[PDB]
């Protein structure tokens, strides 16, 4: 019942900023006796950023840890805003804004826990996903079906597309 | 059969802990280089951060023993490590007369028979969805979420309920 | 429509291949020290194995490339591996012509966007539950197993009992 | 399930197939050339527990890792065949040598390669993931899937058959 609202908050997206640990992955911390971590994300998650980037729209990835594998999954898909080691998402975002000239209401954040909770609450178009925390769930525009690490970012970039009358033309050319 | 449960975490100052089944999904990975691998929850730990904060001692009681565990120990603010201890009762105890707490104001969260007894004689004995039929039968309370997937975060969520303290912590969010 | 399902597999000559999200579960998996992780099944080896020992051509075309890849595909006796490609149909096509194989006689199994081509002029088209809508739309045989836990198996018992071979393969086990 | 209980109740030898048993059938690679297997904890007591019951605990496996190794020693799995073409011919010849007849062996399998062994073995056993074909000759199909407490179950169930299980039970009490 809430599907144009919706809309009407993704289709003005220049910006779209992403949580990690929960949203590109299912939240796994992995750890190894030689003292190196592991982190996991999923395939279909790369193409629909790819897809938002070739719309136009800028990614970042705004996350309270920091890994090379963060860094690494970032540049292979073209995310040049990588900001880690920062809990507080929504002083991130809003600086963002002013580095890139784009309106907070032209943002959106994706997150699964109280950190995320103001960042997804003050965007444009907050997201969250089924195992995200309820207060952080309370206050998304958006909820996803699929799950963190699932294909969750992929289905939000889908919906993003789609409000923007862009995803039939970028489906279009598989075609 | 909630009011019960509150009443037996809301004088809890002790949280010990099971690791494998509890903090991981159960998974014991090995590889051809000879490393072990162990995978925990993001979620638990902003849980357990939130307990420690409030005031209550934490604490780990494992039969294995991996330098995973005193990493993830170590980050998440897990003051009391012990390890290679499949007698969990007789080590929380233990730990009891060491730091003056009353068993009645321990909790201890387990998954299979090693756990049962712990389980079983602590203040607030938890266990999980996969846990062992027999240590989920003496449990007071059993997590919603699965081992390795949100069962110590939400144990944690209910103890700060009771508690009085669960909305302060959210409110630092909001 | 299994009727029409069996025709379509009753000539395939080469089985062609997408790899993440079909012989994997679509897990890209990094770690600090620069290494890269991929997780196949095991159960889907025995069946491609199968699909060559009955006289079919086995093919990889992944738009990702990895030793990991060459390692199974070479395990396996997968003969043509086709990395950093993510145009599917040119690089099927491409192996039409060098094996002198129609393409109405090959078979390609995908699960995104980028195999969508391939899955719909291929002889027969194969996706999966988890594959993106578009992809399922276009195939002629959609498995019931997923992605990196029996699909791959699953499609080759069913050209072995399309082409009159499986009966005959499971024999020879007792 | 008395059918069952009664070919449970002597058996001598336990052996297991790994991969898809043991395991959830995954085969992990990564870029340095390393190989990782997985192991689910509960098992791990199960088969504690079996073998301090007097059982005999074997792996015999087609494929051939340290990992598999390090497992079996740290559960007392004290015949670890590896590498083997044919299982049933591996599990004859292993119970041969240990004076057990092969009625009172057990065998759990999840792919074609087990079909024999399942077939032949005192105790035959799958699971709810192996082919439909190994199933089929399978005295026993566990309700857990491999890696994930399939083992434990079947430990569990022998255990039982032996009236073992409620004194490892109050061990624990
Ligand atoms: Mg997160
Ligand atoms: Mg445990
Ligand atoms: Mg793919
Ligand atoms: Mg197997």
């Amino acid at each position: 019942g809430h599907m144009n609202e919706i809309y009407q908050k993704a289709k003005h997206i220049k910006l779209f900023a992403m949580d990690v640990d929960g949203i590109l992955s299912d939240g796994q911390i992995i750890y190894n006796s030689e003292g190196t971590e592991t982190k996991a994300f999923y395939v279909q998650d790369g193409l629909g950023l790819q897809a938002l980037k070739q719309s136009g729209i800028i990614l970042a990835i705004i996350t309270g840890r920091s890994s090379a594998m963060v860094d690494r999954r970032a540049k292979e898909l073209g995310i040049s805003h990588i900001i880690q080691g920062q809990d507080d998402k929504l002083t991130a975002l809003v600086g963002l804004t002013k580095k890139l000239g784009i309106e907070l209401s032209h943002c959106a954040y994706i997150g699964d826990d109280l950190p995320d909770l103001k960042a997804v609450r003050e965007a444009g178009f907050g997201i969250s996903v089924p195992n995200g925390c309820e207060q952080t769930r309370a206050v998304s525009d958006y909820i996803t079906t699929k799950t963190g690490g699932n294909g969750a970012v992929r289905e939000v970039c889908e919906l993003i597309l789609k409000a923007q009358n862009n995803f039939d033309a970028f489906i279009a050319t598989f075609q």
